[PDB]
């Protein structure tokens, strides 16, 4: 689900920010180990900010959606950090959304790799689940990826544990695709990002 609004698309991949007061020695640690995470795989660059107008700001806050996607521009954007939600996996989750991305069942064309099971959705968290207008993703040639670490786990908003809302509709490589890794980027994750931001090939 990368976003198709060039104007989201950080000048030349560089990303400045600011790490907000508030946290310990080892969370502003993660978060450079997510950024450098991004930085070893792509081309986009993590610039400690001086004086540019558009930055990101990790920022000591409640946890939940949502990031914006790309770059906001005009100001700062907010990355929500909380003792619920700080370690590694998730922080390069919220970079994905700063880099361009939206959650990959958000995409156009999801309904050919999901099922959304609504039966099973907390009510009230329908939203949640609503594709992008296809004006808004440009998916750049890439397969839609279930090890993304933009990808939902199989029971995220659920009423019950054991009660799937999202569903892979195929196997890949004879296996039913496990869904919601936030251990590292995926291989598409890569390619894709490396696609959005016109790294060299
Ligand atoms: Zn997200
Ligand atoms: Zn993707």
């Amino acid at each position: 689900a990368a976003t198709s609004r060039p104007e989201r698309v950080w000048p030349d991949g560089v990303i400045p920010f600011v790490i907000g007061g508030n946290f310990t020695g080892s969370q502003r640690a993660v978060f450079r180990q997510a950024m450098r995470h991004w930085e070893k795989h792509t081309c986009v660059t993590f610039l400690e900010r001086t004086d540019e107008d558009s930055y990101i700001v990790f920022t000591y806050r409640p946890c939940g959606c949502c990031s914006y996607v790309g770059r906001r521009g005009g100001g700062p954007q907010a990355i929500s950090i909380g003792k619920n939600c700080d370690k590694f996996g998730i922080v390069v989750h919220e970079l994905g959304h700063v880099v361009g991305f939206w959650h990959e069942h958000t995409r156009p064309d999801r309904d050919r790799h999901v099922s959304i099971v609504r039966e099973n959705i907390q009510p009230g968290q329908e939203y949640n689940f609503l594709k992008m207008e296809p004006q808004e993703v440009e998916s750049l040639g890439e397969t839609y990826d279930f090890d993304s670490i933009m990808h939902y786990a199989r029971n995220t908003f659920s009423r019950g544990i054991f009660l799937d809302t999202i569903v892979p509709k195929y196997e890949v490589n004879g296996v039913k695709p496990p869904i919601g890794q936030r251990t590292r980027l995926s291989k598409g994750d890569i390619a894709q990002a490396r696609k959005l931001y016109k790294c060299p090939a």
